């Protein structure tokens, strides 16, 4: 694979968004990789609605959690594998309670066919990566609160607690890193996203993996 990768250098990643004290990390997570998905599959960059999810998918929780995979499946299973435009269904759940869902007055910004579940394998998720855009991962984040910037090598490890988004990494550093976006605004971290040291697990960034399908 290329000895680095950056999906914001093809303009294929929106803006840092903020999930406030909702935790919907894991809606974030999905939108993010369909947002960039879609761009990737030709059409404009378009901004798709966390809310849609933390509101309408009951096959995960709302501002109590849930995982990307449901998420992809719930929108192919349940929506017609249709992704609202965050105008059109905005984010209302900063302050930690979510709105019930509505089913009229939004429009489909994307839509997604599936999705790819990757190995647990970090060279095997880079490999992919560089060739068909931003990953969904699953990561212990119980240590990031305090994150201001550096490669962190101090991971604690120990239980998937947060998703987040894969954009890029580079392998030719001393300590290799993965390219994270977050979704804790962009006064967290590097501008808002964060560096790992990629090769030993860190965060249990290769335990859970994957992609929405555009096409």
């Amino acid at each position: 694979a290329p000895a680095a990768v950056d999906w914001r250098a093809r303009g294929a990643v929106t803006a840092v968004k903020d999930q406030g004290q909702c935790g919907s990390c894991w809606a974030f997570s999905a939108i993010g990789n369909v947002e960039c998905q879609w761009f990737l599959a030709g059409h404009p960059l378009t901004n798709l609605s966390e809310q849609m999810l933390v509101s309408c998918d009951k096959t995960d929780s709302g501002c109590s959690g849930g995982l990307m995979n449901n998420a992809f499946e719930w929108i192919v299973q349940e929506n017609n594998g249709a992704v609202y435009t965050e105008d059109s269904y905005p984010y209302a759940s900063g302050e930690g309670i979510s709105p019930p869902c509505t089913t009229s007055g939004h429009t489909v910004g994307a839509t997604i066919t599936g999705h790819v579940e990757l190995p647990q394998d970090e060279a095997q998720i880079a490999a992919w990566l560089a060739v068909n855009g931003p990953v969904a991962v699953a990561v212990d984040a119980s240590s990031w609160m305090t994150y201001t910037g550096g490669v962190m090598t101090s991971c604690v490890s120990e239980q998937l607690d947060h998703g987040v988004l894969l954009v890029g990494y580079n392998d030719s550093a001393a300590v290799p890193y993965w390219i994270i976006k977050n979704s804790w605004t962009t006064q967290w971290g590097e501008e808002g996203y964060i560096r790992i040291a990629k090769g030993s697990n860190q965060c249990l960034v290769k335990e859970e993996a994957s992609s929405a399908v555009v096409g």
